[PDB]
């Protein structure tokens, strides 16, 4: 019974899942001036020509773009991953107001959203046991900023309604995340946790510096879901996010100077 309320935030998350207090927990804040660029990572590789979306699924705590991940069609690697990871899903978090959203910071900035796109490592066979690896997901973390709109975003926003409550699913087809990457692939990057219980600490993180932009009005949609199921009080699925953990014995690295 974890969420985002007021008896059920991340603040209590521990008592079910003591490594909420673990050693390697996300997000964190992205202190940029202590960040060291490692010339030794490489550029990112990410591969989405082949991907098949199949389907939007509100889960009661946000909304998942679901993949086939029964081959390797959408992959990403390179950077500082060692072999293959597959896309499986995307989701993201967002706040009540633009001033909040993202689950990592930059110098304790927060941004209106954060997209996660979760892959999982190839080696493992699958999700199930990749999560119970150290290397086995990568999480593509994107900010959001409110301004121009996103427009590769909109075919997300427009089915938003036919999905309003926990545990409704609509197809979805064909959709391209490519159209949802900013310019740049220039990241930041640190070993660290699901975000969400069970919070297993198996992600190599790969955060993008450069955000994208989406307007007003797309993120006001986000904010027309609720965390409840139909036919029970409305709760709007707002504030969605973790806040920053402590970074403890790790070193966030840059892929650029
Ligand atoms: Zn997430």
């Amino acid at each position: 019974h974890w969420g985002y309320g007021k008896h059920n935030g991340p603040e209590h998350w521990h008592k079910d899942f003591p490594i909420a207090k673990g050693e390697r927990q996300s997000p964190v804040d992205i202190d940029t001036h202590t960040a060291k660029y490692d010339p030794s990572l490489k550029p990112l590789s990410v591969s989405y020509d082949q991907a098949t979306s199949l389907r939007i699924l509100n889960n009661g705590h946000a909304f998942n773009v679901e993949f086939d991940d029964s081959q390797d069609k959408a992959v990403l690697k390179g950077g500082p991953l060692d072999g293959t990871y597959r896309l499986i899903q995307f989701h993201f978090h967002w706040g009540s107001l633009d001033g909040q959203g993202s689950e990592h910071t930059v110098d304790k900035k927060k941004y209106a959203a954060e997209l996660h796109l979760v892959h999982w490592n190839t080696k493992y066979g699958d999700f199930g046991k990749a999560v119970q690896q150290p290397d086995g997901l990568a999480i593509l973390g994107i900010f959001l900023k409110v301004g121009s709109a996103k427009p590769g975003l909109q075919k997300v926003v427009d089915v938003l309604d036919s999905i309003k409550t926990k545990g409704k699913s609509a197809d979805f087809t064909n959709f391209d995340p490519r159209g949802l990457l900013p310019e740049s692939l220039d990241y930041w990057t640190y070993p660290g946790s699901l975000t969400t219980p069970p919070l297993l600490e198996c992600v190599t993180w790969i955060v993008l510096k450069e955000p994208i932009s989406v307007s007003s009005e797309q993120v006001l949609k986000f904010r027309k879901l609720n965390f409840n199921g139909e036919g029970e009080p409305e709760e709007l699925m707002v504030d969605n996010w973790r806040p920053a953990q402590p970074l403890k014995n790790r070193q966030i690295k840059a892929s650029f100077k």
